[PDB]
């Protein structure tokens, strides 16, 4: 069914930005893993999965609304060194997520594409939920001391 | 995460709407409990516990959007005397609800609080529920007599 | 069964402070889950629900009373900034609501209303269980440190 | 263990009250059973069935206080002729036992009975628990009509 | 369905005679629980609630016969001070139930109440198997001795 | 939570009758086995356990209170020679603890500590039922014989 | 059997020992809970449960052996006021315990009491694994620091 291209265009900002939260937080998880804070690494994971979910909604989408799916374009991955840094990597790129959500809401709203709006909703939905456990582990690290956080993230 | 602070003003209004409906609905059915209307006593006590589980989510996204949770106003209970007025008074308090999530609803998607936006959508379609179970109980009581209505309310 | 004047006051003045406390422990409990102290969080959910069973005992007595439960008058909500003041606004809130367990058996007794004697002692055990745990998490605080005390309060 | 004496003889009242009971529930039940009105009949069955479980505690705290229990004194039954009659005869006879209780909790406490007052307020809560029954069914005779209050107390 | 006058005199005669034996036979039980002759007390115990099985009968009978149960006159209880008293006075009370019993059947025969008869015939039985257990443990104390008869039954 | 003085000092004179008795009823309960009585020893060291529960009970709440509970202050234990003398060393010695309960009911009323004297009423209900079966074996012993007794106790 | 004076002697001893150790560990035990250090709370309740399990096996030996065990002489209580004094207090008391068990073996050994020297290494091995547990847990304070062993101990 043709899609509006600009509709498609945005679908495909939101891709490029999902592909790279994917390998951000897989490098991410990693990491953790090695350093033995499995908790985190196990965690982050799961965000990295998450995210995969939703590229995956995306490509199709995009695909029913006759576009092409861009998956070539990869943007620059923000890979923290630290915990402290990875977690504030993620929150960085989760608040440019949000902002490019809403500017392709607004456009789908426009032209009357409801059902990709409400794609774009429940992604959003799942990406201020990101922000909630990013901003709580931010606090968690001030509140109980760097030491007691990473101990509290060494087992799963 | 930083709301909009007329987002979070709106969502401390709903949140007061639904601490007014958990005192009122509860009162009533602990009064048509104490009356021998056990049927209706139990449907007004799920209203009331459904009311606290919106008042939940409305705390936890004001929380979240860095707002201060509001649950030390108390607005005005409608209490009824009898079995007729008390679901009136419950209509009267779920058409003015309904009215306040309106306008909540038009000032999230103003500022593209989606998320908030779905929030209160959820909850009013809740409210049109309640308003269809109270106006149908309205209605029966015309029909089938308020001595047979009663009757039907006695044992769960 | 018409109930003793006096006493259907005293039993609506403990509603009184059970309504304060539910919304309190409410509150609490939500903000200690926006800041990632899980365990903290539900245990002062459950501190509220109980709460919100002795409010549903003193309506229903009230009410077989003859009397009018007033769920009107909604009292000042302690609450705290941080963890050590939000446990020190439920130990003092405690406190009072003790005190005026007291003296409304003490009248009770006085004119031979036993069975809400029975009421409110089980109510006031229930309210010397939450001093016992607010009096051992502020000592735990001063014997684990405030760091440790949240930590291990962080999970479930 | 030698008791005191006039606590037996307050518990010997009590008794008798109980006696009493036994008998004006047992004939209630079964003449609401002749007239087909099987969910009263089993209901005050089961009242009577209560009656004689208090009058057995009586009777044993009597043995052991080294009392002779009187089961020899029986007092008047009140009879009612219809459904409306039965119910209220049922309300005053427990109203006198009431007042009965309250007398003889005085005096077990002022001589330090603590046990047989245990006994006596947890055989008085159950006889509130029948005040409340019987007022609630006066009142939903007044609510919903005496056809249709017979009419739902046919099948149990 | 009208009954023979005088059939229902019989029938309220017998009940009257189960109404003592129910008191009587409750009060022996207790009365042995209380000396730890459990095994008496439980046997004694039975006999009480079968009496009132017998009761129950009668009176559903005379109601159905249209006559009017009497459960107001209660007439000597025969109260023993030990274990053999005991049960010399329940066997004497039996012997006066078996005799008023066969009267009753006599004049149920004679107006053709084959109904009331059958029912006077079951309720015979049952009297005289008590008479049975009594004859067998008085006897029984004469051949193993007084000591021995209670020591076998302290426990059940 | 700070106790009474006066309180604590009653809790810790019941703990000390509590911890004679634990130490009686034990050493009572293997002379009872070593003899072969083993029905005897076995209930006695339950009387023991059941008496060591309410010890704890006194402790913790003496803790809770905000004093220290004395376990070093062992009072004289009360030890027979034979079987009859041994039950009458219990029953003299519980017989001086519920003086002591009712004493300190009285002014835990008085200060106002219900819990307190819930408790109490607790512990004073489990020595009545002790001196009940105290009172009943004595009595057995004459109703029975020694040696009968003594046989009914060899076994479990 | 008749046994030998001074081993009746030392067994005595060694009872007292265990007199002693039983209520040290109960008041600890008490203590850590009120405290919300579950884990010691418990751990601490079962080193008392197993001093009482020995206690009792030498009231029997005692009893086999026609002696008079002692339960009357209670020595002195070793009470910390805090957790490393009252883990100190007992590995005082288990110090001079295995000092006593050696020198009540030798005699045993001396008079061929070959069976209350086994039941006595059974007791002196499970002193020896308390030992281990208390050196343990002060080597553990020093290695992690108090906050850290305590925090580790809130939960069981």
């Amino acid at each position: 069914m043709k899609g509006d291209k600009k509709v498609i265009q945005h679908l495909n900002k939101i891709l490029g930005n999902e592909l790279i939260a994917i390998n951000q937080y897989f490098l991410h998880s990693r990491m953790w893993n090695d350093w033995g804070l499995k908790r985190l690494g196990a965690h982050e994971y799961h965000e990295s999965i998450d995210e995969m979910k939703h590229a995956d909604k995306l490509i199709e989408r995009i695909l029913f609304l006759e576009g092409l799916p861009n998956l070539q374009d990869l943007g620059k991955l923000l890979i923290g060194e630290n915990t402290q840094e990875m977690l504030q990597c993620d929150l960085n790129l989760e608040l440019k997520a949000t902002k490019d959500l809403r500017e392709a809401i607004v456009h789908c709203e426009q032209v009357h594409d409801y059902v990709s709006r409400d794609l774009l909703k429940d992604i959003l939905e799942s990406e201020e939920e990101h922000i909630d456990y990013l901003e709580t582990q931010l606090g968690l690290i001030q509140k109980v001391g760097l030491e007691n956080y990473l101990q509290s993230h060494m087992h799963e």
